[PDB]
């Protein structure tokens, strides 16, 4: 079993590097963030441009959807996060507290909390309703590259250029696990698997690893791509075959068989680093996006 991802749509409109793309949980929309300071919304199935959401004073590094698909949160170089009502375009809250670039963000499944990571080396947990910072975690000793909640929101995983992945108890703020791998290369991305049992981590030595995070055992290693500089997103694809998907600094999207670790497809089309990929929640659809020399977003579809 290999997939047959093929290019269907190219989405042009951002005027600087794209930073992040994410599908809405309801499957209807794709949200994109950029160094051009904008968020754009696009149809998930047809790539049709929907609207621009503006307000940040500097470039945006990440964007994330609430579980009901009504809200977005964005993370900016302006040291803030913003919560947006997507339909109205309204900025509902500006989350203030970080003392340097906010790099990454996510809602919990309940979507009453937001987690953020920053160049200030901290992770913050925020109340969606009030915009108040509830906890500041002294998480890392270098910039925080990614933050993600597990399936029931009881855990947060964080990654950092300090070379560590840490697991945090959402309720207490306590550090529960530090994952250590030899030579401590910068960790440029991390997230939980959809079931919550594993985490997938990227390091800046051209390597992705699937970890059992309780046992601290590395179960799989994925290689063949290029990643030595940029914080590139990676994914589990679960709508068809069970794949791992990532961008790459050679301008390709890589797809691996999760079990065997073989590369099953490489998607050609982008003309600069593929910084971000996302997998549609119900259909075999991948979105990908590229840095400044390209600036486009691509939608790819497979029969499996
Ligand atoms: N959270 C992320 N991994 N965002 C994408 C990287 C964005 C970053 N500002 C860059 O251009 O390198």
């Amino acid at each position: 079993v290999k997939p047959n991802y093929a290019l269907k749509f190219t989405l042009a409109g951002h005027t600087k590097a794209v930073s992040s793309v994410k599908f809405s949980p309801n499957g209807e929309w794709l949200a994109s963030s950029s160094a051009d300071k904008l968020i754009k919304i696009w149809g998930a199935y047809d790539g049709k441009f929907e609207k621009t959401i503006s307000g940040h004073k500097l470039g945006i590094s990440d964007v994330a959807w609430s579980s009901d698909s009504n809200l977005l949160v964005s993370a900016s170089d302006d040291k803030t996060l913003k919560i947006w009502d997507v339909s109205s375009g309204k900025c509902l809250k500006t989350l203030k507290g970080h003392s340097n670039y906010v790099f990454c963000c996510n809602f919990n499944p309940q979507s009453n909390l937001i987690v953020s990571g920053s160049f200030d080396e901290s992770v913050r947990i925020w109340d969606v309703k009030t915009g108040k910072c509830l906890k500041t975690l002294p998480a890392h000793s270098d910039p925080v590259s990614a933050v993600h909640f597990n399936r029931d929101g009881s855990l947060i995983v964080s990654s950092s250029y300090d070379g560590l992945c840490r697991i945090w108890d959402t309720a207490s703020g306590q550090c529960l696990k530090t994952l250590i791998d030899d030579d401590n290369p910068p960790v440029s991305f991390v997230k939980f698997s959809p079931n919550g049992k594993y985490i997938l981590a990227a390091t800046l030595d051209n390597t992705l690893k699937l970890w059992d995070y309780s046992k601290g055992k590395c179960l799989k290693t994925y290689t063949g791509h290029k990643n030595e500089k940029y914080c590139i997103f990676a994914n589990f694809s679960v709508t068809g075959g069970k794949w791992i998907v990532s961008g790459s600094e050679d301008n390709l999207v890589y797809i691996w068989n999760l079990q065997t670790k073989e590369i099953v497809q490489k998607l050609q089309g982008h003309t600069d680093v593929v910084i971000s990929t996302a997998c549609h929640p119900t259909e075999n659809i991948i979105a990908s996006a590229a840095l400044e020399n390209d600036k486009t977003i691509k939608l790819w579809k497979s029969d499996c």
